[PDB]
């Protein structure tokens, strides 16, 4: 298990239901960095970087390689501790190690000291076959040895994306957190970020659309990147639905939605606005064990009616680019990619 | 003392703070017809359609002489009603009726076998002292004996608008009811309905203009309605703001309005709004003693601050409609008035 604790009332109410503390690093970005370490030197295999925000379980995360918004400042930072850490551990072959980003700072959240799942997805991004190296490096051979000594950093973006069993078990509430629950994944690589995204999220099975009426109902926390999640949809073609907070803030800000009523607000409202096929795409961010369990109808509908959604902010920009891409105007081999590979 | 009221609940609820019943005839055009009768024929002095729906006091709302959206067919019915009790009544000299048309159907209001406050108006309208007339009927000078034989109708439209004292009593909410509570009234002289009431609007003082935002926020009854007016105000440059249920109605019509919080629901709300002179218009209708005492805020704050308000629907229309027209573009005199007369 893992829950995330708001405030004090929220403790005890956990306590009630329910030991390690951890402060929650909100609003962070969530990184994963795969290395090995032969004793005498440290490899870096694959700084990915998290679209959902920490919070949300890395196997749940569609992640990018190469980071897509960390500064090379902080990635570096980050480099110089997986090697400290590799050292100081006395790593020998593969190992992961998992960040946030808040602020500016690093923060460490966890090194598992042993191959970690993506560990073929690197691999396959960068040519190297982390696995088959390590494996070397624990029998014996060095990275010397072997002429594997420098980190890669591929010509073209790799995107990793999940894909969630939810569809199998109805009755639970799809949506994201602190534990895994994914089954797969598959991988988009393009010229781009928008690119790889796009052909991840195709790739996913995703039922994403170019065009339509997409519904906005996030979380005070969002209610002010929303707008420009908002305009982006807008300049898209889309048309825009909303609850009650989110419009109040939409309009604020200039952008007028279409108001649509909470379940319990009366009529029509979401669930019979979606279960009639008004919309082509949902965001939908909450925050709190009361407020999720209450929104639980928007994620329920949105997957039985096949509507894409997204429950995170970070996941509806990066769904918001992909807008601009087209996922089946080219395509690339992996020897090709590989060659590419200076 | 009069009220309305809506259920059994409604209905001990009044009686606690409180004997005829009457049913409540919803959604119907007022109408006031004066006239002379002299035992043997009955003159139809006038007959004029108030704007603002029956259950808002014939003293306190704005007529039309002659009827603005009434049909030919209603309004003989309404003739012959009247000369039936002119009759019955045994009538001799002025007399007035008011009926209530619902449905196509005319209800009978009350009868006022006497001189009525419409009398003044009519006669400046028409051109006939009805007042005179009457007097020399009453004095045995027969209508026939006189040469006032035959209802006469106007070229132009007279637009009656009255004046509230809200203002040197500001502990009242300033809405309108069964009782009447005008000390006044302001006559407006047009080609067209809109710009009689244009004349008669700002001759009552208001502070309407023909721009900036409106804020709609109507009762259920309304909400239908309300979509046409907004369309109105909308094709005449204003922008709009709504409350929840206005703003969904709206919405579900086409019209996205800016969609605002009412005190009770955030900031800033309505209040915060009116307070800054973020409004030139605003359209309030409300049901229900709840309603009404729970709205209080928006009709007092609007009062205070000078924004043009209208309390009924009927009056938004009219209020729109002379939005078309211009006061002071044409003038005339009531000798001319008069003077086109046949
Ligand atoms: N302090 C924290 N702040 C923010 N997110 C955290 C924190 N600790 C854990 N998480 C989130 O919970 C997930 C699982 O935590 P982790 O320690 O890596 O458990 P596991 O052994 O299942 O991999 C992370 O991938 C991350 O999204
Ligand atoms: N049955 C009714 N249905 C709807 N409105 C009514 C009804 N009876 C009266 N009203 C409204 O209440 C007002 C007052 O009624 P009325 O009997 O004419 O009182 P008053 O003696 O003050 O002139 C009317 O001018 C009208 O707007
Ligand atoms: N990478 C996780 C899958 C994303 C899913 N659309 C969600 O946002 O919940
Ligand atoms: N004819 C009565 C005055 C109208 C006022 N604006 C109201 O609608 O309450
Ligand atoms: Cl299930
Ligand atoms: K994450
Ligand atoms: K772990
Ligand atoms: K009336
Ligand atoms: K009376
Ligand atoms: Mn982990
Ligand atoms: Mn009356």
């Amino acid at each position: 298990a893992m829950e995330i604790v708001y405030d004090e009332a929220d403790l005890r109410r956990y306590f009630q239901t329910a030991v390690l503390l951890d402060h929650f690093l909100d609003d962070a970005v969530e990184v994963d960095v795969d290395a090995i370490c032969d004793g005498e030197m440290v490899l870096i295999g694959g700084i990915m970087e998290h679209i959902e925000q920490a919070g949300v379980h890395s196997g749940d995360s569609a992640c990018s390689l190469p980071a897509y918004t960390l500064s090379q400042e902080i990635q570096d930072v980050m480099r110089q501790q997986v090697q400290k850490l590799a050292f100081e551990l006395q790593v020998r072959g593969l190992m992961n190690v998992q960040f946030a980003v808040k602020n500016n700072e690093v923060y460490l959240i966890e090194v598992n000291p042993r191959a970690a799942r993506t560990v073929p997805f690197v691999s396959k991004a960068t040519g190297v076959p982390l696995a088959k190296v390590a494996a070397r490096v624990m029998a014996g051979k060095s990275l010397a040895e072997q002429g594997v000594t420098k980190e890669v950093i591929p010509p073209y973006y790799s995107v990793k994306e999940v894909v969630l069993p939810f569809n199998k078990f109805p009755g639970v509430d799809p949506l994201l957190g602190p534990e895994m629950r994914s089954t797969g994944e598959v991988m988009g690589v393009g010229r781009t970020f928008a690119e790889a995204f796009a052909k991840a999220q195709l790739g996913s099975n995703s039922t994403m659309k170019k065009h339509g009426r997409a519904l906005l109902s996030v979380r005070e926390g969002d209610k002010e990147r929303v707008v420009d999640l908002a305009a982006k949809l807008l300049k898209q073609g889309f048309e825009l639905d909303a609850t009650h907070g989110t419009a109040i803030v939409l309009g604020e800000a200039g952008i007028n939605p279409r108001l649509v009523n909470k379940v319990h607000e009366g009529r029509p409202h979401i669930q019979d606005r979606i279960k009639n096929g008004e919309y082509t795409y949902i965001i939908n961010t909450t925050s709190g064990r009361r407020a999720i369990e209450d929104s639980r109808v928007i994620r329920r509908s949105a997957l039985q009616y096949k509507v894409h959604y997204d429950t995170t902010l970070n996941g509806g920009f990066a769904t918001a680019m992909a807008l601009n891409a087209d996922a089946t105007e080219k395509v690339i081999s992996v020897q090709e990619m590989h060659a590419q590979i200076k």
